[PDB]
C-alpha cells in the first residue's frame, strides 16, 4: 500500500515528537517516490538534519531545504528540479501534504503541511500525502511562525525515514 514515513521534530533543542506523513503513491507514484526516498536518506542525501524555514500561523509550514538551508535550494533523486505529476488531489484542509516551488515544473525537495485549507494552492502546487498522526506537532511548530514566515524557534528535522 502506500508508504508511512515519519519526521521527528526538534524546536531549540528538545523534541517536538513525530509526524507520520502517508504518502499517496497510488495517485503520484513519481512525487510519492521522491519524498520516500528523501525521508530514508538511501539516496545519500536527504531530509535528515534540515530545518522548517518558513511558518506561517493559520497558513503552513514549510522545510526541505537541504542543500542550501534558507529556502532557495533542494533538489529531487531524479535531479534538481522534476515536473508537476498531476494536480488531482486537492488542498482541501489541515494536515495536507504538498510540494513547494518556483513555479510551474520546479519541484525538488521543499514541502509544505498546511494548517488550514489553502484552496487556492489548488492547480499549482502537487499535494501528494496527508498527516496520518502528529497533527499536535504540526500546531507546536506553526505556533514558532509568524506573519513573514521567520521562525522564532530553530525547527529541525533531527530524524526521518520509512515506516512501511
Ligand atoms: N525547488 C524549489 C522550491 C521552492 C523554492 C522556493 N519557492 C517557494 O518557497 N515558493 C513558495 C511556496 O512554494 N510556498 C508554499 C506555500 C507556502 C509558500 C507559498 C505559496 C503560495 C503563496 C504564498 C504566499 C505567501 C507565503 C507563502 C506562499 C525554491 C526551489
Amino acid at each position: 500500500g502506500n508508504p508511512l514515513v515519519y519526521l521527528d521534530v526538534d524546536a531549540n533543542g528538545k523534541p517536538l515528537g513525530r509526524v507520520v506523513l502517508e504518502l499517496k503513491a497510488d495517485v503520484v507514484p513519481k512525487t510519492a517516490e521522491n519524498f520516500r526516498a528523501l525521508c530514508t536518506g538511501e539516496k545519500g542525501f536527504g531530509y535528515k538534519g534540515s530545518t522548517f524555514h518558513r511558518v506561517i500561523p493559520s497558513f503552513m509550514c514549510q522545510a526541505g531545504d537541504f542543500t542550501n538551508h534558507n529556502g532557495t535550494g533542494g533538489k529531487s533523486i531524479y535531479g534538481s528540479r522534476f515536473p508537476d505529476e498531476n494536480f488531482t488531489l486537492k488542498h482541501v484542509g489541515p494536515g495536507v501534504l504538498s510540494m513547494a516551488n518556483a513555479g510551474p515544473n520546479t519541484n525538488g525537495s521543499q514541502f509544505f503541511i498546511c494548517t488550514i485549507k489553502t484552496d487556492w494552492l489548488d492547480g499549482k502546487h502537487v499535494v501528494f500525502g496527508h498527516v496520518i498522526e502528529g497533527m499536535d506537532v504540526v500546531k507546536k511548530i506553526e505556533s514558532f511562525g509568524s506573519k513573514s514566515g521567520r521562525t522564532s524557534k530553530k525547527i529541525v528535522i533531527t530524524d526521518c525515514g520509512q515506516l512501511s
